[PDB]
């Protein structure tokens, strides 16, 4: 220590210089050739200028055997503090790969769980940047014992605090499952995640893959379903992080702040061409939902993913909205055990934090098909009906389209507590087709026809119009009123702004037991 | 797993866990299928579970596998390890392949050296007593007496009363 | 270690093991315990929970300091022997510190395994109890130790109010360590025991006094002068047999009452009860004859009766129900309340109602203590913990006024304006605002200018200073024959027995320091 107070601010200044450097110039170089952003840039980029308040920068790992009792490990690989995301207060972890591969050092581990603590404690987000080799082999038990209480803190954390995680670089092996736990998983195409690696697979079952086969942003987007975003590089996963955070609230306590409201709800004559009268006609739901929200913009939730139906976060007049919508241009619309996970996980988070659901329904029941029944379609197509009925959050549908059987009830109706229920001229609300159905109560009368091919369109046009037409459904209550599609953007507007003061409780119970 | 958790959790019936694994199955059709999300369901589900959680680890106790299983950090109320139990981060040797590689590939005998080094890594950390060293376990115990270590546990245990953070819920794997 | 080659070697190498853990810091280190008429760190807990009801947590958890010698240094369970078990079938956690093993100093993991043991506790709603014996946080730990003090203390502290705390220094407990006992709610001390934040070696170099340990924290020092203990005890076995009986008394945790314990249900006149209360103001009694016929069996156990022996704090149970008495020693200063009092009766009462025990006070106070140092003191801060602390209670509150009630020292004895559910006047109860004389001397100054006070003394007295006056103004419910108290008492408590008071929303009040 210096001998005057002056003296030692400069010998402080430069021993936290040398911390910064993490794990030198050399390894720094290599991270940016593989063109990845360091720990400490990506906390730079992401927050507020300047804003980064670091906690920990001095934090020494306590561990002795395998050479680390001498090693120097700064910051023990982790970067760790508070800062602002447009003014708003957020935590977050940033793991740094020049320092041990980014391993998962015992006081690592547990800078980052402090972290976790103080955003639960504080009520704001939690943000990580994941870049590591897995918890330090060097360290053994204790080390595994870090995870243990990291992926504690996350279901800790969950569903009361918004927890974001951005892969940008390895995470190799259980490390993987922090990310799991989040509540959204943004992986650049730099990243790599998998509980066991290509080698290990080899030696074990002698299936050849590489890492970015096995799990590249790619193959967790599209195969796996384990990721939310697919991000270029460090910047625009960054972007994706702050647009994404937009739409959510500081905690469960609050709703999300408005955003440049547009509160123009004038009719848009063109959604009356955007569906199809020909029901073997196909479109983009996503036109659909352009033209309802604020100023066309939406972040589509797992874009890449089991893109037969389509999750996103949208506004109407600022007010951010979770909007779940058939896809009929992909496998005709129909629900599967992929859509039904995606829908379930997008629809509980926006309970968990506040947000309305808004459905646009244009579904002819679940994908047929042997492995969908052998995959438990019923188990996964029962989350859909679960989240809803759990869901207390205002929940509006329109109905588009098809709305066939459970397919229509696992798209929220007026039984799973959805709050307004609107019928476009073309809503088809049905126990089951009217083909199907004539031919199972009028099998016998078809028959003994001697010339069923003209009773059995008969009794199917009679089935039709008995049943499946929006005056029916509006006459039995199960949809509000039947509206013209120019008007739906004004419809779920002012129902989102008269059910913006709905309390709705539940019974009193630890957890309901959410299907699995 | 989790849904059995989640389940007991429901309706206050203690968890016991008996252990002895060596990890998640590998294999590609594991990856594409979202072990990740999957086996994330057993942390969250013993995670969130507030009943009295009681753990035996019998053999093999590796990796995220092991926690998945609910030792202390998930909230295990008691933990007890038999003589056999062996709580590892990884294997000894696959370990030693990682970290002594150096070390390995430049001793006079290189066999020598990684059987020395997977000696001395298995002896530092894999063992009953390391566990019990560091608290990761209550005791080390003879297998003989199971059934009255767990029957204790859950005699003192029967009036644990764990809260949780408010919340509508927490956001449970898909 | 390296792990044998079978089961059946591995269970007999787990034996060995167990047992070199047991064995602390060796035969002739435990010899030396015994040698000083101390018992060893799991002889104590054996002592005190039922037979083989101890589950010990951590007999093979290790430091993990490597920093002068510890790396090398074998510490047997860190120093400290932490588990469940049960006294009179309850379920208990305890810890005990073994003296044997680096002198009982408190190693970082040490404090790690008490504080998890304390989180049980508060987790499972039961009692905690800690025998001390250590030369305080480990040095060679440096920062390390210190950090698992300060985790202790915020321990002691989380579980304050909701299970009971109960401490017993059965050796030295050198420096802050002596905060925990401090924060829990009993401190129970053995004639071998020392204790002081500061020691002698210290205080001799800086104030250049030299005293003895046991004359500077001794337990008769600590009861007597200090007033930091509730019981002194002659060896280890008197002080499980205190601990014990001191538990028989609470419940499990702030969830509950003490269950009944060999309830004496009869309730019948008593009265050797009208001669122990002398109508004589001048004559003194010890007020402990008056609670033995009053209790059950006469069984009390008394709270700080080496301390401020001017005012009594005892346990004691009415028809099988714990309850806490609070009473004036005309024997003693002539019952007059001051300081120390003031704080042994606070702290009693408060403990009391943490834990939903009925408080019965006896009253015979002839005011406050008069005396420059009392002011000096801060008699006005100390003494105003008493009314604090009886008008925040909620448990049922229960007065007889026995002789002497004079102003402010009345209203600290709880009457009803303080929330008392049932306040009675024996034949000899004085309820007055202040003496006759002294208050004559003021509202009768100028009319008496000789004699003449004599007939306002009187006057003064028979207006306000009689039973039937108090009962009068409805200031007492009413007068009744000294054999009755008893039963009066345990009809009040039988019928306050479901008293629910609300009290306004706060964090907590101001309570006086
Ligand atoms: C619990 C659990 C589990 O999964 O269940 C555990 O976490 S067992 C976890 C086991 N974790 C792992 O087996 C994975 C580790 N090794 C790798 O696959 C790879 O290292 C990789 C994909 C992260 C990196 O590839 P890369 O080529 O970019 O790089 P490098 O090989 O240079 O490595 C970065 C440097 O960090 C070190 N390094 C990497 N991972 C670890 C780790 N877990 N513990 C200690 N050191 C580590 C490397 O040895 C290397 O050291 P130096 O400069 O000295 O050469
Ligand atoms: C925070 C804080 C504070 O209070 O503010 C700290 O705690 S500073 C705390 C500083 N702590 C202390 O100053 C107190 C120091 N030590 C003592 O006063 C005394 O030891 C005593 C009254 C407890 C016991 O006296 P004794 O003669 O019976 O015995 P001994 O001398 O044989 O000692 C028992 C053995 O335990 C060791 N020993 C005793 N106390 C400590 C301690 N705090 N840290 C490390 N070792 C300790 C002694 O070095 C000795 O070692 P061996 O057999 O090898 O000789
Ligand atoms: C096998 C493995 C584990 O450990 C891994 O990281 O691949
Ligand atoms: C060192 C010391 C102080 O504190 C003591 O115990 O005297």
């Amino acid at each position: 220590l210096a001998s005057t107070m002056e003296g030692r601010v400069e010998q402080l200044a430069e021993q936290r210089q040398v911390i910064e450097a993490g794990g030198g110039e050399r390894r720094v170089e290599k991270q940016h050739s593989q063109g990845k952003q360091t720990a400490r840039e990506r906390l730079n980029n992401l927050l507020d200028p300047h804003s980064f308040d670091e906690v920990g920068a001095f934090r020494k790992h306590r561990t002795t055997l395998f050479g680390m009792d001498k090693a120097v490990v700064p910051a023990d690989g982790v970067v760790t503090g508070r800062g602002t995301i447009l003014g708003r207060p957020v935590h977050a972890a940033s793991q740094d790969f020049t320092v041990m591969g980014g391993s998962a050092g015992e006081t690592q581990s547990t800078k980052v769980v402090e972290t976790m603590e103080q955003a639960l404690l504080t009520g704001t987000p939690f943000l990580f940047f994941y870049d590591s080799g897995g918890a330090r082999i060097q360290e053994g038990i204790d080390s595994l014992s870090g995870y243990g209480k990291m992926f504690f803190a996350n279901v800790k954390l969950s569903g009361v605090v918004p927890q974001i995680a951005i892969i940008a670089g390895p995470c190799a092996g259980g490390a993987s499952y922090s990310p799991a736990l989040t509540d959204f998983i943004i992986m650049t195409k730099k990243a790599h995640m998998f509980i066991t690696g290509p080698q290990v697979i080899k030696s074990v079952t002698g299936e050849d893959v590489t890492a970015d086969e096995l799990g590249g942003a790619e193959a967790h987007m599209a195969i796996s379903g384990n990721i939310h975003f697919v991000a270029e590089d460090d910047d625009a996963a960054e972007l994706i992080a702050k647009k994404l955070l937009s739409f959510l609230p500081q905690n469960n306590t609050e709703e999300a702040s408005f955003v440049n409201p547009n509160n123009d709800v004038s009719p848009n004559t063109e959604l009356r061409d955007i569906v199809p009268i020909d029901g073997k006609k196909g479109y983009d739901v996503r036109d659909v939902i352009a033209k309802i929200v604020d100023w066309g913009d939406y972040l589509e939730v797992k874009a890449g993913y089991a893109t037969n139906l389509v999750t996103a976060f949208a506004r109407v007049n600022g007010r951010s909205v979770g909007i779940v919508a058939n896809q009929p241009s992909v496998m005709s619309g129909c629900l599967d055990i992929n859509a039904s996970d995606k829908a379930a996980e997008f629809v509980n988070f926006c309970d968990s934090f506040n947000i309305p659901l808004v459905q646009l329904v244009d579904v002819p029941g679940f994908l047929p098909g042997v492995q969908q029944e052998y995959g438990g379609i019923i188990r996964h197509g029962a989350k859909m009906l679960y989240a809803y009925s759990e869901a207390t959050v205002p929940k509006i549908t329109v109905v588009l389209r098809k709305a066939y059987g459970g397919s229509y009830l696992a798209m929220c109706n007026r039984d799973l507590g959805a709050d307004a229920v609107y019928a476009w001229p073309s809503a088809e609300i049905a126990v089951m087709g009217a083909e199907g159905a004539a031919n199972v109560i009028f099998r016998k009368e078809i028959k003994a026809a001697d010339d069923p091919d003209a009773m059995r369109a008969e009794k199917i046009e009679e089935y039709q119009n008995a049943f499946n037409t929006p005056y029916v459904a509006a006459a039995r209550g199960q949809v509000d009123d039947v509206i013209d599609p120019a008007d739906t953007r004004r419809k779920i507007a002012s129902a989102l702004e008269m059910y913006a003061t709905k309390r709705q409780t539940r019974p009193a119970k630890k957890h309901g037991n959410f299907p699995c």
